[PDB]
């Protein structure tokens, strides 16, 4: 695999559930299914709860995170938010006393965004959080994600980073969020989860 590509829960079952899965969507062009961001997510939601207390899963298969999708409606293609919708409803098969936490960058916040929108109440209830770095519809959602609420979504939008003020153009604050994902938004994830499973 390499540290970029986590497939965690595809290859777990229920007698390995872990007691929290994190499912992470990459931005276009990034390699595996974590891209550059999300291995820094995992190493430390693997401090705080234990190799074995965590699953963390990268949204693969049908994304293949192409720039030209970020054109289409809801910032990427029907396909990849069905990838997405289906490693939650996998989560929830497999592991169905697990706490979810979801994350994405880029057209990936765009993905994660609009697959907790379509998913079905029940398991969209168990995400405790979800982190959204370059929210690619960060001006038109108005920094939320549909049907999910707000005091458990944290968008991580650099000052510049132009894709957060409804544009495609990609600028230098785009490419900065390798701090975010090291501190604030693994401890914003684990501080969720804290406050449901204790």
């Amino acid at each position: 695999l390499g540290r970029t590509t986590r497939d965690d829960l595809i290859n777990g079952n229920s007698a390995s559930c872990a007691d929290v899965i994190f499912i992470y969507a990459r931005g276009s062009t990034e390699t595996g299914n974590l891209g550059t961001l999300g291995p820094s997510i995992a190493s430390n939601l693997e401090s705080a709860f234990g190799k074995d207390g965590v699953w963390i899963q990268g949204v693969g298969g049908a994304y293949r995170a192409t720039l030209g999708d970020n054109a289409l409606p809801r910032g990427t293609s029907s396909a990849a938010i069905r990838e997405m919708l289906g490693l939650f409803q996998q989560a929830n098969t497999k592991c169905p006393d697990a706490t979810l936490i979801a994350g994405g960058y880029s057209q990936g916040a765009a993905l994660a965004a609009a697959s907790i929108e379509d998913l079905d109440s029940a398991i969209r209830d168990k995400i405790a959080g979800t982190v959204l770095f370059g929210y690619t519809k960060n001006l038109q959602n108005r920094g939320r994600i549909p049907n999910y609420p707000a005091d458990r979504t944290k968008v991580f939008c650099n000052t510049g980073d132009l894709v957060c003020t409804g544009s495609l153009i990609v600028a230098a604050p785009h490419l900065a969020y390798g701090p975010d994902a090291r501190g604030p938004a693994p401890e914003f994830l684990i501080e969720k989860v804290r406050a449901v499973r204790g």
